[PDB]
């Protein structure tokens, strides 16, 4: 029993990580195979900043003007394209410790782990996830653009996420391995700003059924509502709507713990008006949005 | 910007994981070199465990009589002994994923990341405190004794923790690498409680220190304190006592934040007597006690581990 915040093992994704430099600029990337992928603003300059033209710089590049370091060594570069916000550049080395992998895009609510990286280097291994506004809320600093986020539910690594950049309200923005922006940014210095981040109401439930299945009872009562009638209050608190799709999804979890998904809204519903009177759930005097009904299920059964 | 808990990564020490069966017990083990190392109670069952006579349980076994499989090969165990609460099987292969690693026994208050495997499978990382009451607050099922817990420092791999038990509570007890227990328990399946806990002062005043350097000011006030002052109320909330050494810890963070730690102590005792009114500090309602000094200076500066 116990329930933490959780992060995939991180060796897989590890034994993948270089270093890739253009210019004066370095940041990390990700060798899979003989392919490294990058964010494609390691060609921009300081000129460059607020409307690159990413396909001129590009073709004024040649192979030997990206230096590619994995480990102590230099790998050789024999090519090189941009595909949407990602540059893919080929090596005459395939990476002897590629996993078994794929690249998937997520939809907000889905969480990650994600490993910061400094100059192709491991720094540490953390649990986020997608937040309703497509951004991340992470632990980044400067130099770890390239840095990637992924899952391993078996002994496959699903890439999610690649780091791009920072926004002025200290919140994260980056691409799916294909190199498409989450949410409407753009990898220009141009102004841009997130929308107003609203609560995971579906990864809320999930932790509440955590919470039961570890032995906590308190918060619960003997009301039930309608999905209609949640989701009028829950709104007035900035919690995204639920569906009935996530209605299905936390079906096994009511049935583990014998409590109607309809009657765990009735709970949370109290709770947003009540608060937590000095209590806590699961260690946690706030309500707890970024663990996955899946994420739940897998670490405590 | 921003501030996670974080782990150390883990893939170092993925490289040396195992399982071991002896009879129908099944757990994992840590293979480093020529040595594997996991819990002694892999010698018991059930009924063993009511009252375990482990030298006697041990001198009665081949050494055929542990199976180890590394992925999906077989290692040979060519002899065993015992230490304390662990066992060590002699193995005819060296690992040749050893790290370089040193054997470490840390003190309450101190982190490290925790590498949650199954049947010698790597399933989840996670960074803990050794609690003041020698109790860890992890996350463990079924056949997840024989984990362990670690710190990175330079390219060394400290090993500090191996899991061996949940206590009824659901806090989980372990042992060092030479197999001695962290707190008053014992490995044996009888009633044990762990003491009441307390809040790791030192490690509240650094996440203080964090929220601050990513810009989170609000409980910041004009007032200082006295070190005995501020024990007196510490002690007056069940949090442990601050010391010089502590204070000289912090040293570092004061000087690069311009908030001296006894001035800190003076936000920390508000916070105490009056609660958060209805705020956050790094999107928490309670004060966190799981990140110490060297976490928050090593994540607010980038330090790496190839
Ligand atoms: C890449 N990423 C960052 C960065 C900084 C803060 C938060 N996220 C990402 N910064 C830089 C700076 C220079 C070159 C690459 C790069
Ligand atoms: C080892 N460890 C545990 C255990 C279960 C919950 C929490 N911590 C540790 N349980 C088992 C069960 C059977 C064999 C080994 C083992
Ligand atoms: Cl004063
Ligand atoms: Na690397
Ligand atoms: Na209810
Ligand atoms: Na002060």
């Amino acid at each position: 029993s116990g329930f933490r915040k959780m992060a995939f093992p991180s060796g897989k994704v590890e034994g993948c990580m270089v270093q890739v430099t253009c210019g004066t600029t370095t940041l990390n990337g990700l060798w899979l195979d003989d392919v490294v992928y990058c964010p494609r603003h390691v060609i921009c300059t300081s000129e460059d900043m607020l409307n690159p033209n990413y396909e001129d710089l590009l073709i004024r590049k040649s192979n030997h003007n990206f230096l590619v370091q994995a480990g102590n060594v230099q790998l050789r570069v024999i090519g090189h394209s941009m595909q949407n916000c990602v540059l893919k550049l080929k090596v005459d080395t395939a990476n002897p410790k590629t996993p078994k992998y794929k690249f998937v895009r997520i939809q907000p609510g889905q969480t990650f782990s994600v490993l910061a990286c400094y100059n192709g280097s491991p720094s540490g291994v953390y649990q986020c996830a997608m937040r309703p506004n497509f951004t991340i809320k992470g632990s980044f600093l400067n130099g770890s653009c390239g840095s990637v986020g992924f899952n391993i539910d078996y002994d496959c690594v699903s890439f999610c996420y690649m780091h791009h950049m920072e926004l002025p309200t200290g919140v994260h923005a980056g691409t799916d391995l294909e190199g498409n922006f989450y949410g409407p940014f753009v990898d220009r210095q141009t102004a841009q700003a997130a929308g107003t981040d609203t609560t995971i109401t579906v990864n809320v439930l999930a932790w509440l059924y955590a919470a039961v299945i570890n032995g906590d009872r308190w918060f619960l009562n003997r009301f039930t509502t309608t999905l209609n009638d949640f989701n009028l209050v829950a709104m007035k608190y900035n919690y995204e709507p639920l569906t009935q799709d996530h209605v299905d999804i936390l079906g096994p979890l009511s049935a583990q713990t014998g409590i109607a998904v309809l009657d765990m809204c009735a709970s949370l519903k109290e709770l947003l008006q009540n608060g937590m009177n000095g209590r806590t759930i699961l260690g946690s005097a706030l309500l707890e949005d970024e663990f996955t009904p899946f994420d739940v299920v897998r670490q405590c059964s």
